[PDB]
């Protein structure tokens, strides 16, 4: 029997297993339940702590993935099925993993804590291309990763109320978080050293519980990747949350707030992701129709009145973004878009594109879109359509958000460090027009291809350990560079004046200036004061 | 006795003129023509009424005054300034025009070169030495003609509906001109079937006001416009703000002892002196501004039926042919005047709290929500407070605003809409030029090249110089003669094409050969052309 995989924490005793690697075993503990499960009279309700078991729960598999809408804009092609569900959908979902060095540390290490992105309607922790053997091993941290509720489970808001108060799936992870205090040092983990990483609304969440007093002391430094908690689509207000529970409960024959949430508790889980997309007051690329509300609570403001008040000296993050955040999300609803053509838009599908792609603005807001993204000596060039309308929905949803967090984080006492991924991996199944797509970092820095099963190139496997080694830097000491590198060429701080990032790609790092710098201006400091006025 | 080719006999009678001396030979003018009845008195702030006949030979032998007009102190003594004030006494009697004519006249009818000057509408004369009319006429043999006009109130303060004081009198001088050009330039030899017209800042924005009023499209066939359009911001006002202008005048002299009658109030002003209502004229502005332009051209119905906007929109340009362009630097020298920071005689490395204070000064009168899209366009995010770049860039908002982005935009839409347009970028700087090398090819200074000044002994230009204002008048009377400035017949010469709303070609004008570029501004003109009008009705 082996004494490494047999682990014993607060609620009761836990049965791993080993994993291989290139580089050699792991322990790890699947599918560890952290909440009591959230059915029947809990769904919509803040998770409550699991109940202590007797006997041994078998941690040797991943458990089942939060209900959520599958997509199936391209069945079987692996660039969209690779985030979808790879177990079955269940609302007993609320489960996290652990993977450890092996043996299990007998001294305090340092802890990676992941938190999946996809919009707040999607995302599961048991994704191969989240897989934390790679990391653990080759860094020798702890890492976890826990699933949090989706779509209308984790998000349905009727403000004000105590049967569906919002934000739960925020809950999930502050639950998971309170575990990871409570009992990671049991698998060897140092929890006065907790680094939180997320990727898009992965990444959202991570800026929340910043912003978020109660769980500001569940963690001690934070990476961003392509999102930040003011993204346009990261959050709603009270009123348009009970506007999109309504009209969900109209939609699949539900009617008092009390009444109206034991209707919708009667309805089959798929009956709610059935008719979750049609909610939105628009229609979008993006399909993100049950966000964190800003009510007080969870968030006592926007995350941008929140982040312009902080004090974050003492605080670091990392956070960066892809070389094409936009290019991804066109093929999912703007007009002249497909993976399998070049995707040569014209100028009249150019100008619908930016009404999908920047929802919800006014006309004249559209307008100075437009303006901003012309080349008014080539209005009309197709290639450079494409390449514009990316940029816009890009610059928008993700590059000006986190431009903006680095840059008020930097000069409100925040060490900040910034990067742009640009490098297009060998293996990526989308077209070559898409450039580096958003997501497509996260298998590098996971250090997936090192999997030997897998068809990245020598060169690829060095870059992804590199990657692995910032990552791990940055969680050990709050600085990726290598610690004393001498001739290594340094990765300097982000601040809102010289505003320097680097560029991850095959070759050593390069320092630049700015995030879109001109583009972001328009979105961070222009467009606030014609919404106003 | 007498010499017969100074002679000649005009609808109103005879004239004398003077034999000119050029570089190149001999020139007839005829300067100081009177057109109109002296505009005194009773006249002031009316339409001109024709010349009466007179007998006995009047002297067209020398420049006569100029209108009455603010005098620019700003830096006394110094040429760049000098230049362009008064260099004949100030009189209400100012309604004269000029002719320079071939020695001996044409034989066969030529073409006409009619020349209005700038001066923002509150400035300017015909007698100024770099409008010589007698190098171009010389070198190209071309009838050349200019006039006096009224500036200032006395040209165009408005009291809308009015009869005593209807607006635009400046404007109605112009066309008198025009039609004494019609009636009598076939007596010098000048073909009236063939007739340019040209101008430089208000004076551009005039001869694009003459194209969109039919009662003076009648009177010419081809037009240059030289850095302005009718279309400019400064270049016309409102009847209410027109109204509001005059109004506040009147009580700043005294008149009536505010509004009242128009009559009445007219009265009063026609009482004051001249000097007077000058000396008062800087206070009616409602905003300060470098464009110091209290009384221009008023939209009201008559001269113009709609702004030049709205007439250049809507209007069929088939038959027109049409010369366009700008300095280098159009910003540049307005910011010495009154731009916080500048000054010709340092860097004028500014602030950023001066470029914003600069934007307000430059872009008078748009709201809060416009200036900042203006400082969010032209601020370098990587720099945003770099001295050098915040000076380029409120050069570069003051030239866009006010000169390149309405030319551009007259040029785009008369292009799509029939004329056959030319446009071009001036980026010559003159080795005799005054100001400081930071302003750069500055406003007003193509001109003395196109009017080939410096073919003039007593200046100091230097030989390519001379050559290169010899390429522009041939430019400019090419495209007088034909509609177009090329080269009739000339191959291995490179090629002006014309100005299209598409590929927006332009030559730069300078000591090299042609350069064919694209876009005048194009990127920043989309800004103040497409978008800011947007934000103006929401
Ligand atoms: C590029 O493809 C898009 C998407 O169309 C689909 O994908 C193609 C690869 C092909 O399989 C098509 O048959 C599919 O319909 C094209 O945009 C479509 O254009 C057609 C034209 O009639 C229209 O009916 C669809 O609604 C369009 N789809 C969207 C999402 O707008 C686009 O035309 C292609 N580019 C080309 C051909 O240059
Ligand atoms: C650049 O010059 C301006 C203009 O000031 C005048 O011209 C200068 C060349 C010099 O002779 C000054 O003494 C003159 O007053 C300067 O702006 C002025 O600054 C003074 C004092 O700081 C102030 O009282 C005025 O109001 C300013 N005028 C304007 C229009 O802003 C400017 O500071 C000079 N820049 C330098 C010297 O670096
Ligand atoms: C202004 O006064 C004049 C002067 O007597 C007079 O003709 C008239 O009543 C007034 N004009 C108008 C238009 O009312």
């Amino acid at each position: 029997e082996d004494a490494e995989l047999l682990v014993t924490v607060r609620g009761g005793r836990l049965r791993g297993i080993r994993l291989k690697t290139p580089g050699g075993p792991v322990s790890a503990f699947l599918g560890i339940p952290f909440a009591e499960p959230p059915m029947g009279p809990r769904r919509f309700l803040p998770p409550e702590p699991k109940q202590p078991w007797s006997g041994v729960v078998d941690a040797t598999t991943f458990q089942s993935v939060c209900y959520q809408y599958v997509d199936t804009l391209y069945p079987g092609f692996e660039g969209t099925e690779m985030w979808n569900p790879n177990r079955e959908l269940s609302e007993d979902c609320l489960y996290l993993n652990v993977w450890t060095p092996y043996p299990r540390p007998t001294s305090p290490t340092p802890v990676l804590v992941w938190i999946y992105g996809g919009g707040f309607y999607s995302g599961a922790s048991s994704l191969d291309v989240y897989d934390g053997r790679f990391l653990v091993q080759a860094e020798r941290t702890v890492l976890v990763s826990m699933n949090y509720r989706v779509g209308a489970f984790g998000f349905l808001a009727l403000p004000g109320s105590r049967e569906a108060p919002g934000n739960v799936g925020l809950l999930d992870q502050r639950l998971a978080l309170q575990w990871v205090q409570e009992n990671v040092a049991a698998f060897g983990g140092d929890p006065t050293s907790v680094t939180l990483f997320g990727e898009s609304a992965g990444a959202a969440s991570v800026g929340m519980h910043l912003l978020s007093p109660p769980s500001r002391g569940l963690f001690h430094r934070a990476v961003l990747q392509s999102g930040a908690p003011n993204g346009p689509w990261a959050t709603v207000g009270m009123g348009e949350a009970r506007r999109r529970a309504t009209q969900l409960a109209h939609l699949v024959g539900c009617p008092n707030d009390t009444e109206l949430v034991a209707c919708l508790r009667t309805r089959p889980a798929q009956v709610l992701v059935n008719h979750e997309w049609h909610v939105l007051p628009q229609e979008s690329v993006f399909r993100f129709s049950f966000v964190p509300v800003v009510d007080g609570d969870f968030l006592s403001d926007t995350p941008e009145a929140l982040i312009n008040a902080g004090d974050f000296h003492g605080l670091q993050v990392l956070v960066g973004v892809v070389k094409d955040e936009g290019s991804y999300f066109l093929v999912y609803g703007a007009p002249g878009f497909s993976k399998d053509n070049e995707s040569l838009i014209s100028r009249a599908e150019f100008l619908a594109g930016v009404r999908v792609g920047v929802p919800q603005v006014s006309d004249l807001a559209a307008e100075a879109v437009v303006l901003h993204y012309t080349d008014w000596l080539h209005p009309e060039d197709p290639a450079r359509l494409r390449e514009a309308l990316s940029d816009v929905v890009g610059d928008h949803n993700v590059v000006c958000p986190v431009a903006q967090l680095a840059g008020r984080l930097a000069a409100q006492g925040a060490r900040v460090y910034a990067y742009v991924f640009e490098h297009r991996a060998s293996t990526l199944s989308w077209p070559l027009w898409m450039g580096v797509p958003h997501g497509y970092e996260i298998e590098f820095i996971f250090g997936i291809p090192l999997d030997p099963s897998r068809n990245y190139t020598a060169e690829e496997k060095i870059f992804a350990q590199r990657l692995m080694r910032y990552w791990a830097n940055f969680a050990r000491t709050g600085d990726p560079n290598e610690p004393r590198d001498p001739k290594a060429p340094q990765w300097p701080p982000y601040t809102a004046g010289a505003q320097q990032y680097v560029s991850l790609d095959l070759r050593p790092l390069e320092v630049r200036r700015g995030l879109r710098a001109q583009a972001c201006a328009f979105w961070n400091r222009f467009l606030p004061k014609l919404l106003s006025a």
